[PDB]
């Protein structure tokens, strides 16, 4: 699969509002995908503790992480596919100390869709989720191809 440059500006042109406040969006799509999905919150071990979304707001480590991950995908959408490099280390690490499953990955993506639709209806019109859809399902046919190479059924 791939996208075209019109989608990837769509993508990247949502993805400039994240980065107003990129700390503020990773603690309401960690809280969204932990609150829809709670089983994922089971894998951080730094992180499965947290009983609340109050808890989950105020845990600073939390908010760390998400401005981390949120960092390192911006970096990948920038690559617009040529991500080859950027995905190695993350799939390793994935695959081999966190075990994530292909699946929490779909729940992380759907997690990003939910809160960008929320915060920004004003870049993700149909059009732009569209667009930000086509860019995840990329990342993770990708990751799962690594994980695959890997030794990782995930
Ligand atoms: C776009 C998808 C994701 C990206 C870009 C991403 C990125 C990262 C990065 C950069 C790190 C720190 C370096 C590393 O260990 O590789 C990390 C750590 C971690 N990730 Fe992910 N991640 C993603 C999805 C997920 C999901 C869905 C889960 C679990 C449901 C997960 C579980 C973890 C855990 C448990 C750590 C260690 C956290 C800690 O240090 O406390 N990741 N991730
Ligand atoms: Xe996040
Ligand atoms: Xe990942
Ligand atoms: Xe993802």
């Amino acid at each position: 699969m791939v996208l075209s440059e019109g989608e990837w500006q769509l993508v990247l042109h949502v993805w400039a509002k994240v980065e107003a406040d990129v700390a503020g969006h990773g603690q309401d799509i960690y809280i969204r995908l932990f609150k829809s999905h709670p089983e994922t919150l089971e894998k951080f071990d730094r992180f499965k503790h947290l009983k609340t979304e109050a808890e989950m707001k105020a845990s600073e480590d939390l908010k760390k992480q998400g401005v981390r991950v949120l960092t390192a995908l911006g970096a990948i959408l920038k690559k617009k596919g040529h991500h080859e490099a950027e995905l190695k280390p993350l799939a390793q690490s994935h695959a081999t100390k966190h075990k994530i499953p292909i699946k929490y990955l779909e729940f992380f993506s759907e997690a990003i869709i939910h809160v960008l639709h929320s915060r920004h209806p004003g870049d993700f019109g149909a059009d732009a989720q569209g667009a930000m859809n086509k860019a995840l399902e990329l990342f993770r046919k990708d990751i799962a191809a690594k994980y695959k190479e890997l030794g990782y059924q995930g």
